[PDB]
């Protein structure tokens, strides 16, 4: 990985030993991708609803994981599932019950740095994975980025400014996410998010990331290009929400 600080290259050091799990796979891959570009076709609007209990940012949610999970289902491009333990209170076993349990594409979100993360996302029933540009060099990020592409996955390649994304784009990423929050400072920008996401190829597929909650952030960000929305606080406090966003 890089050279990392604070909780990152705490959270990096728990990934790097993170025991694998061995299971077999029932379902094949559906592609998140191409159903967020089906949705834009059909002009829906396309949410990527993310599951987690606890953030180190303060969110601390009792919530059904299944229940939650169905009932996104009728409306989600997508779900996105933390499974990172310590700061996000996440779980492989959470992952697993909920790809058994809805039929639409499922995110694994977690710090990956070693290819056994993906086989885990793999077995678990995962259809895709983050990749983070800030926390791996551009051979790891290459690497990983080439690895999950053999198990048929397009991974989301999450940026976070303009270095990332010249990696991102020089490594082929057909899949991204720009985030608002700086993963290290915990702060969020809504401007340098506005500035990447008009540098990026219009043959990629954009997802904005963190600190949505109100519709006419996302009729906003669609007019600038961005083909899907991944939100998690604003839903996990209130999942009716889902029903205003979508409109
Ligand atoms: O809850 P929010 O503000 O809607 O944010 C969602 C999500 O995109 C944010 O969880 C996040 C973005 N990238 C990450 C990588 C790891 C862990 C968490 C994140």
């Amino acid at each position: 990985p890089r050279y990392l600080k604070g909780w990152l290259k705490d959270v990096v050091q728990l990934s790097l030993r993170r025991p694998s799990f061995r299971a077999s796979r029932q379902r094949p891959i559906i592609s998140l991708n191409e159903r967020i570009l089906e949705f834009n076709k059909r002009n829906i609007t396309a949410i990527i609803a993310e599951y987690k209990r606890k953030s180190p940012s303060g969110l601390d949610v009792e919530r059904d994981p299944i229940e939650y999970s169905k009932f996104m289902e009728r409306y989600a491009v997508g779900l996105s599932i933390l499974t990172e333990e310590k700061y996000f209170n996440g779980s492989y076993e959470t992952l697993r019950k909920i790809a058994s349990s809805v039929s639409i594409p499922i995110l694994m979100k977690d710090f990956i740095v070693k290819e056994s993360q993906i086989d885990d996302a793999y077995n678990l029933g995962a259809d895709t994975v983050l990749l983070i540009v800030k926390i791996l060099t551009e051979r790891e990020l290459e690497s990983l980025l080439e690895y999950a592409r053999s198990y048929g996955m397009e991974p989301l390649i999450e940026i976070n400014d303009e270095n990332d994304l010249d990696i991102a784009l020089r490594i082929g990423a057909r899949f991204i996410g720009i985030n608002s929050r700086d993963l290290e400072t915990l702060e969020i920008n809504k401007e340098n998010q506005r500035k990447l996401i008009s540098m990026i190829p219009s043959n990629v597929v954009k997802v904005a990331e963190s600190g949505i909650s109100e519709r006419n952030e996302i009729e906003e960000l669609r007019k600038l290009g961005v083909n899907a929305f991944l939100i998690g606080s604003s839903l996990m406090r209130n999942p009716e929400k889902i029903k205003e966003f979508i409109l």
